[PDB]
């Protein structure tokens, strides 16, 4: 609640491997650029793996890494916090040492570092945590439970376990609607190139009671920047994705629907993933 | 103690990272076991992200331990509602995933096995018994199973690709972490070969490395994808095909392995040289 006081705080959660990351960069990177905004990525992914287009190539150190190896006294904010694209700010979480630990306690200490630091500055317009939402465990769900971010959005994508993971994490938010202010904004596709995604999603949302914030369409010259560390918007701002991602970042800055959803539950779900095939 | 779960057999974890196919091997693995040598094979579900039963019960759904526990009751869950019978008598239970926002996935999977073992669910006769864990994240909640001594000897799925590696190594160091305190070893590592490749040696000296061994080299096979087709294994789907024989062998190996080590996991310039060796 104390953190960036005037700044749009948002969470991007989604299942892994469906490209969540590459939507939180891309729209981060298309605010700073097309809309001038000061923006900030804290990324909470174990694979810390939300800010290597922001920074071009080099994976940057991790506040749980840093700390593992050093301590409380040893961290500053120039090793954790790096400047990329657009002067946006750059910070990673990292996992948890095998064997050991919970993802929810190093996020929890990477935040706290950050607040103990004055990481995360006044004039901040928008800063975005970068979560996993493969399971909603205490640790991947303390977001939700703590409303790290009281606005929500869940990546997924035309593919049972993409659906299936969406809605699980639309269960945690329901959860603490109440108690931590939490809610979703609304729903990003990473598009599959499904006949009919886009009736599935509309669809899925309507059950949900939320909303298609965008639908992030398949493009190659995603793996065309990404290959060069970039992100779309800095490879090239005048191609058709990039406007795609500069009309998905406009409709989240200017979102006030925040609702409560609805989930669906297994049975309904069934239905809708045999009836778009 | 844990030690109690079905004494005469041979009790087995299986890790690795998701989108590799451990499920497949797994299920594949225990229906060979049962079809082939007439074993007593059961699958306990420990993977809250991947259906770990679905191939064995012909594509029936099955009720979770933790969802009966918590939207039912603990009297609510019997052996009838969460152990069910599929394929060569395999009995099959799934330990579910974790009430949102406060359930530890992995503390959960030892309630599923605590539950299971109250209610008197695995049998003395048991020839084999699987745990297929999910090793995406080694947090310490989905090391519980090693720390807990579910199981003393563990097998790592992995195939050719970085990440798949990555986590392998990664689970390493979460066996050798309480490979003392719990006397949880490596037994081998087993590759899903992603394609028709040289994946076998850069396999067989990621083994060395790690001071392990290739248990079986799965080959990349369309038949899998046709059997899955089929809500079935391989071995129900064509048990005469070489691909079955494959999953024969691998059963076979894993039933007698008795070389059992503590990993030696690389470090992370070790796995950069690897995979420069190898190709990206
Ligand atoms: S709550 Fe989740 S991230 Fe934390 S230890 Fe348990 S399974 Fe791991």
């Amino acid at each position: 609640d104390e953190i960036a006081p005037d700044a749009k705080k948002v969470a991007i959660y989604g299942k892994g491997g469906i490209g969540k990351s590459t939507t939180t960069q891309n729209t981060a990177a298309a605010l700073a650029y097309f809309f001038d905004k000061k923006v900030m990525i804290h990324g909470c992914d174990p694979k810390a793996d939300s800010t290597r287009m922001i920074l071009h190539g080099k994976p940057q150190d991790t506040v749980m890494d840093v700390l593992r190896e050093e301590g409380e006294e040893a961290v500053t904010l120039e090793k954790v916090r790096k400047i990329g694209f657009k002067d946006i700010l750059c910070v990673e979480s990292g996992g948890p040492e095998p064997g050991v630990g919970c993802a929810g306690r190093g996020v929890i200490t990477a935040v706290d570092m950050m607040r103990e630091l004055e990481g995360y500055p006044d004039d901040l317009d928008n800063l975005f945590f970068d979560v996993l939402g493969d399971v909603v465990c205490g640790g991947f769900a303390m977001p939700l439970r703590d409303g790290l971010a009281q606005e929500i959005y869940i990546v997924t994508s035309g593919e049972m376990m993409a659906l299936y993971a969406a809605n699980n994490i639309a269960k945690g938010i329901l959860k603490y609607a109440e108690q931590s202010g939490v809610r979703l904004g609304g729903i990003i596709c990473n598009a599959r190139n499904v006949d009919g995604e886009k009736e599935l999603m509309d669809e899925f949302c309507d059950k949900l009671g939320t909303k298609l914030i965008h639908y992030v369409p398949r493009d190659n010259i995603v793996q065309k920047a990404e290959f060069n560390k970039m992100t779309v918007i800095e490879f090239d701002p005048e191609c058709n994705q990039a406007k795609e991602y500069r009309t998905l970042a406009k409709n989240i800055d200017e979102n006030d629907e925040l609702v409560k959803p609805t989930p669906m539950t297994m049975d309904e779900l069934e239905e809708l993933v045999v009836k778009y095939g």
